[PDB]
Formats: C-alpha cells, structure tokens, sequence
C-alpha cells in the first residue's frame, strides 16, 4: 500500500489553504473521493444516463445495468446474502429511521424496550427516542467503562426479555471504539430482540461481514467511503425486509395500483419509491471497486498505524486531553486546557490543517464526558505520519499562543 | 434560442445506437445534463468538497456556502418568499411523501377528504392512499374532460366543506395536459383545503411563481430538469411548515438532545435530516443556471412549436391514436393500432430512436384512457423538428414493417 499513489488519485489533496499545505483530517465527518469515482460520474452522465429499470432502449438499459450492478457490488462487499438485502437509501440517518419506522413502529408495545448506548450518534439516536413514543415502549441506554468501551455484561444487565431492537454503533466516531458487535447481536438475540448496527464509521475503514456479526439490520453512508454524497444502504435479512411495510410509496415500488389500493414490489425494489438515486449508487459502486483492489484490510492496518503514532505524539504533549480506549480506529478526539476547540479548529485551518470541533452530534456522549465541545483529527487512507507530525506542532503551537496572551496582557 | 448552440453543451447527445444518430426523445423519464452542470459536480468534488455547516475549516465553509447558495438559487428561481421554504429532498416522490407523512397523517380524522384526480402519477396517489388508510379518512378523484383536462366545476363538485388537502399535477407526465393550478388552488382554500403540487413535470419546461400559484406545497425533482439525480425539492408556506413534525429524525435537523426528549432546528434544517445531497444540491443550483441564463420562457416556446409540429405530423399517420389535449407541454403519447407500444419502442431503438412505453407510473389514467399500455416521446430544449421527423418516419416503417409481417405468414 503506497500512500503516496494514493494520494496522487485524490486532486482535492493538491492545493493550500491560507498559504499551507493542505492537511484534511476531517474524513469522519466526510471522506474525498478519487478520480476513478468522479470519473464515475462523469462517464455515467456523458454516456448512459437514463431512467433505470429497463426494457425499451439502449442508454435506459446501461443505466439500469449500472445502477443493479452497483447493488451486486454493494451485496458483495458487505457479504449480504442476496440483493433483496440490499436498499439503496439517502444515506445512513435515513437506512436508521426506515428501520425506525417501518420494523419499530410496527413492532413495539408498551412494555417493549428499545436499548441504544450513551455513545451513539444523533442518527441512531432521535428515531428510537420517536419510535418509542409513537409506540409507548421504553428507551434504555447501556452504560459505558471509563474508558469508553462497553462491557458485555452491562449489555446483559440492559437487554431483557421485553427488549425488541438493539440499536448500537459499529464504530464511534467520538470515541474511536470498535463495539463487540457480534456478541451483542447474539446477545439481543437471545432475549428475542433484533440488533440494528449503525455502521457508517466502520464500513470506511474496515472489512464488513453481515454474515459473520449476524447484524439484523446494518446501515451505511456513501460520503464516508469515497463515494458521492447523497447516497447510502440499509441492509437487513431478507426474512425481517419482506415482512416490514414500505417507508416510502410512489412509482417504481408499487406492482398494481387501483384507485383506493395498491400492491409493492419484490425486494430491494419495495423500499426504493420514485426514480432512485442513479448516478450516486454506480459512483458508490466505483468507490466499493477503488477500496476492494486497495484492501479494507491494509486501509485498516494503515489506520492502526497511523492512530498509534496519533496517540504517542499526543501524549507527548502537556495539557491535552485524549477520550476513548487505545486500540481504537483511526481517529483522535481531544481538548487543549483552557482553550475551547473552536478556536483549536480556527487556528489549525489557519496553520491549513481541517479538523472539527464540536459535539460532534454525540450530545449525551459529550455530557456522559462531562464537557461542551471537543475537537477531533480523522483519518483515512490518504492521511500520512507527516500530517499527524504537523497537526501535533501546531497543537503545541497553539497551546503556546494561548498560553502567551494569556500572560500577555495579565501584565497589562 | 440556438439549439445547435444548445445540443453542444450535451455531451451524450453526440453519440450512435445500433449505427443510428442517438434520437434521445424521452426526457419525460429524465433529462440530460450540460457540460456546466457535470463540471460543476467535478469542482466540487475536485476543489471544496467537504460537510456542510461550517464554522471550522475552509474546505467546510466553501462546501456550506455553495449548498446554501444553491438553497437561494431555487428560492429565486420558483419565487418563494423565504429559504425557509426550500428543503432539498430525495425527489418529487420524497417531497410528496414528507407532506403525506407530516402534514397530512396529523391533520386528517375520519370524514375528512383527500381528492387527487385520474391523471396523477403514481407518486402523488399512493402516499394518499396510505395516509386515508392511516388516518381513516375518504380519498376522492375528480374526473376528467374526453380531452383529458380538469374543468373547474367538476373540481367544484369533488372539493367539499370536509375537503382537507387537494393534491394535483401541475403538467401531466402522459396526457401533457398543464392543469389551472391556480383557480384550484383559490377553490381549495374557499372550502378550508391546502393544495399540494406535483411539479416534477412543469418545474423543467416553464417558470413557476409560487406566490402566484398560491401552492401550499409544490414538489420537483432535479433529475428532470438539467440536474443531478437524487435530489429534489419540497416547497411549502412557512406558515404550514413551521406547525409540521420533521418526517425524518437525526443529526443537522436538531437542536437540543437529551437522552429522550429533542427539539428541532428552525426552517429549513427541520427538515433535513442527517449529512445533506451536497454535490447534488450545488449541481441543481448549477442546472438552475443554466435555464434561467437560457430563459425558461424561450424553452416554453421551442417545446410549443416542437409539440405542435410533432401533433400535426402525428395526425398525418394513419392508425395512430394521440391521447390528451391539443393545447399542450412537450410530449406525445399514442399508439399504432395492433402494435403494442413495448414493440414500437423497440423497433425505434433499432432505429436509434429512445421512447418509453408501459403504463408511466399512470395506471389508474391507463384505465381510465381503455388502454393496458401507450408510447411515449417527450421533449426537451435540446430536441429538434428533425428528430421529430425521424420519429414519425420510424413510425410509419413500424407500420409497414408490423404490416407486412402479419400479410406474409397469413399467405403462410
Ligand atoms: C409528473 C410526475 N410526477 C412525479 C414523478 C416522480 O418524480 P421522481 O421519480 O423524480 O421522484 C414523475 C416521474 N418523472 C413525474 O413525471
Ligand atoms: C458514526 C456515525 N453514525 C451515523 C452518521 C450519520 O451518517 P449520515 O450523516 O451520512 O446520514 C455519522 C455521520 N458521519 C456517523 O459518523
């Protein structure tokens, strides 16, 4: 694995920022795209761009061969058994409130617990909090270890018998923990609840296999993984999918339609409601390609690396503060003492270096912390040691400038 | 308005199918992009792609200004009164289903009326059936002139004291028939109904004044006019989106998040939930443009002139049946007599020729016109009345061809 051959097929990497290198550690809140996806698009809307579905002409039949063959690929890369498991969506937050909808709203009573975490972010969060009260049910958080993991044994002390969904994050992209999602789906199972992986931050950066963590539902953004925006997946077993009401209704996903009644379509096509989302799923396509011929599992050893080397140089520095576990994906959450992270992000983009500061949409994980905001470096697989090398110095940096001032005009 | 000016922005236009000039006469379905449009989604991804939202970084803050921005673009371009009134969706079918979800599921009690008419698309039926089903209230249908057009009497008659919501196309994606949006718009607020426009095939082909329509909500689709697939909009008075509950839950759309109870962001954020159609949206802004540099106006003429030269030519075929008015948008539907419409569009795209043929997501105004299936050529700004001739040439070779065929094996 080259980085710099990598990095050669990103062109937004190739430019400055204030009179700097550009240096983007901001890939959790979303990831660059290579030439081979943008061209992606490009050849779709130059050459075959057409309504999909096919039957009738030439372009319309390339469009739709296009947009099931990214679904094939998309079925392949997560290891789903069949296609019917696999739902073209707006991206994660909406895979999550279909499930909300359509699987919790129809599946929950008073009495019923839905049993999410403290470090889960808005996305799989504010569904749940709807879904149990439209339904009366009960919403209930697994605690986390001081370190921010979670403990098998808390998920055995929260979900019982009266739970009916499990909603837990693969990977948190606050705390850089990589969740027990296996031994929780057979946990959840065991008390007869189903399990919903919220899997926007793992799918990325690490290999995923459905059938392996026998997640019941899975949900993924393409913006994430070097595809285009607007764009994700639900996956979810092919049993539970043929017994859940359409989310959406219109064209595409009807089979017959009367005036007052209406029959749907087979699987995937009964949860995909009007002209879908073409151009964005082959690009998704063209990414899942340009990801599998690089390797998720050298993406995530380049990660391992790269979060290691993160965590040493950052505790080489005085007064900043690192959240979550050390084996960890690869991004770093933090604070300086004394300086809010907004101003850490100010500064930095003004040294050309993109970072976030915020809650990061964790708000109960940021009070469960006991702080306001935090700032926060991502990386991805065009990220570098030098680049970590350079976020570090101008930490120190800031920490000295604000250190400074501070005494500056205390004499003053 | 120079066409040959226009049809060289439009890479895919200049291409073969099966050794013939492509003939792409289905923009009904979707639309092609020009090269502004495609370049715009190539800088974007190349130069400023990043989440939206800014405050942190550069890269951030060129990505928010460009979706926001573009946010402004459709407010200007449909005249709204407020941004708070743009929420970018998924699609026409998307939009249409928010306000079935929000508005119409919240303000329908048994007695009350939802009344669509035969012409509409399967997305502006289907979400009403489900919410009347929902909220135990009548779904009624106002019937339609021989021509296939709405007298306003007949609406009259349909549009009751316990009508709630009227939902009506704009431009009827079969029949071209361009519906009095606004007389039913003023007879659906004397009776205490809002109105809901399905504006998927006006919004490409003429302006739209809002505020002259009196619309309470107006839905359209980027994919149809010049723009991304994917993305779309939903319009509505801010007075009527302000008393609605968000259809989606998540990130970006909230405000405050306890750990069970969350408030919402003000208008039009409510509305969008999670990471946002970025590239798609600054696309469609660009699309926007594009048109409006062209002037909607001069496209409204050229598909005037197209529709009326393709209507005579048609009436010089024998054995064709032309459904729909004579005043009209830019498309045809029709039908040779003993050839199936799958068939016609087959033998046309052997000849190069991209036509659709089914039901068009129409079914109820299939049985209502006594037919199973029709043909379909729609127009756009970059067709010709060359095209137009090659279409009722291959019409008439079909004719023969399917002719002759029969009076051969008959003597065999
Ligand atoms: C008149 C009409 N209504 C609504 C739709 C549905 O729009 P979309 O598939 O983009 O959601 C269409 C499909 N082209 C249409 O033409
Ligand atoms: C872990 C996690 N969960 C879900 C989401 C929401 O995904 P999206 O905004 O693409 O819908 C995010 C946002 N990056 C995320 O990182």
């Amino acid at each position: 694995m080259n980085i710099t051959d990598i990095r050669e097929q990103f062109p937004i990497l190739h430019q400055q920022v204030n009179g700097h290198d550009l240096v983007y550690l901001d890939s959790a809140a979303t990831s660059q795209k290579p030439r081979a996806v943008i061209e992606t698009l490009d050849k779709y809307y130059n050459q075959y761009n057409s309504n999909v579905h096919r039957g009738v002409h030439t372009l319309g039949t390339r469009a739709t061969d296009g947009y099931e063959g990214a679904r094939e690929k998309v079925r392949k890369f997560i290891n789903a058994k069949s296609m019917a498991e696999i739902i073209f969506t707006k991206g994660t937050t909406t895979s999550l409130n279909m499930v909300a909808l359509s699987y919790a709203r129809a599946n929950l009573k008073p009495g019923d617990e839905v049993v999410i975490t403290y470090m889960e972010h808005h996305a799989n969060i504010i569904p749940w909090q709807q879904a149990v009260k439209a339904t009366g049910a009960t919403l209930k958080y697994i605690p986390l270890q001081e370190d921010g993991t979670i403990s098998l044994e808390d998920v055995r002390e929260t979900v019982t018998s009266n739970t009916k969904i499990v909603a837990v994050s693969h990977v948190s992209n606050v705390l850089g923990t990589v969740n027990p999602i296996k031994e929780m789906a057979k946990i959840a199972h065991d008390n007869g609840a189903v399990i919903v992986v919220d899997g926007a931050q793992s799918t990325p950066h690490m290999k995923i296999d459905v059938q392996d963590l026998d997640c019941d539902f899975f949900a993924l953004s393409s913006h994430k993984m070097c595809g285009p925006t607007g764009v994700g997946v639900l996956y979810g077993k092919k049993a539970l999918l043929e017994n859940m009401e359409p989310a959406e209704f219109g064209g595409e996903m009807i089979d017959f339609v009367g005036l007052y009644e209406s029959t749907w379509k087979e699987l995937p096509w009964k949860f995909e409601a009007g002209t879908p989302i073409i151009a964005g799923a082959i690009g998704l396509g063209a990414a899942i390609d340009f990801l599998e011929e690089i390797g998720l599992d050298e993406i995530s050893r380049h990660e391992h690396k790269l979060a290691a080397y993160a965590l040493e140089r950052f505790r080489q520095l005085d007064g900043v503060t690192v959240y979550g576990p050390e084996e960890r994906a690869g991004l770093v959450t933090f604070n300086l003492d004394d300086v809010h992270p907004h101003d850490v992000a100010t500064v930095l983009d003004a040294e050309g270096i993109a970072v976030r500061a915020g809650h990061h949409c964790a708000q109960p994980l940021m009070k469960w912390l006991d702080v306001t905001a935090t700032a926060r470096a991502s990386f991805y697989l065009y990220n570098t040691e030098e680049e970590i090398d350079k976020l570090v110095e101008a930490l120190q940096k800031t920490k000295e400038y604000f250190t400074n001032v501070f005494v500056d005009l205390e004499h003053h």
